[PDB]
């Protein structure tokens, strides 16, 4: 197989304090407090949306972390995706520990047994270590397959299903409010 | 039986009021008061009323009323609009009242080929007043058409059949337009 680190840009954000910006999460420096993302405040919604820069196939995510302890660090998040910014499948939902290791995680990306294809992916902070303390994010990976060879097929699958999905839920909502 | 018949209908929505212009002041036909009318707070886009029908309904006119003398507020260009819901609702008209003190009736597109369809709302949007000046006033509004549920029920049903066709032609157009 091949498995491959997918770069992202910072598409859109909930908010952010201070000089703790979005794309801090680009950079693995557990040398440095400042190289985090961190909200302005815990209420909801807080998010990061990251643009793949191209689509493929989001296996894992792999978060790093400060060279300490941190209370903003966080103990349960969200992860979602999908080919846009609206509608986007929850692809995992876990938390991290509070030390200075690295962890990756793996994403849902299958429907059945069919794998299915992101360009955007969303991280929703949802506990911090520490309750008080805003939601922190250091560094964060994303990795895969961007093999078009695998992509190419797989968003052709998932374009008819979700035009399916579309169909079956517009014509259930209109018959719900009628 | 199948007589066209005034609609009943309450104000729903608004985009503005002036002072004591009410949106309810519609409601009313008393030609000699001044007073009795709605008055959009100004002139600048969107400006409209919704009703509320108080059932569904074939809406086949739309009848405007008007004060005593000549006035400036008065509609010189306006549109309706009607629908099962507040979005995604129907040009019905377009047009404009003369600047008298006749009352006027309009014809509302109420078919689409050959099948009648009903309304739950109707929106009226005023567009120029003759009148350029001064706010959009309308006096009184009467609507008529047919609320007799053995015609409105079967045509809903038929309706919300059409609808849902369109609904999903336009699903698959704007769900590809994404590709």
């Amino acid at each position: 197989m091949e498995c491959r680190l997918l770069p992202y840009a910072l598409h859109k954000w909930s908010s952010f304090s201070s000089t703790y910006l979005p794309e801090n999460i680009l950079v693995d420096k557990p040398n440095d407090q400042s190289s985090r993302w961190s909200s302005e405040s815990n209420y909801p919604p807080q998010y990061l949306i990251l643009k793949l820069e191209r689509p493929a196939i989001v296996q894992n995510i792999t978060f790093g972390k400060y060279e300490k302890t941190h209370v903003c660090n966080l103990k349960k998040f969200k992860v979602f995706g999908g080919m846009n910014e609206e509608n986007m499948t929850e692809l995992l939902s876990s938390g991290l520990k509070n030390d200075y290791n690295k962890e990756t995680f793996t994403l849902k990306h299958k429907i059945d047994e069919q794998m299915f294809p992101c360009r955007f992916i969303k991280i929703v902070p949802l506990l911090s270590w520490g309750p008080s303390f805003n939601f922190s994010i250091w560094y964060v990976e994303l990795s895969g397959i961007d093999d078009p060879d695998i992509v190419q097929p797989c968003l052709n699958w998932y374009s008819k299903y979700r035009e399916q999905e579309a169909i079956r839920l517009c014509l259930k909502h209109f018959r719900q409010h009628n």
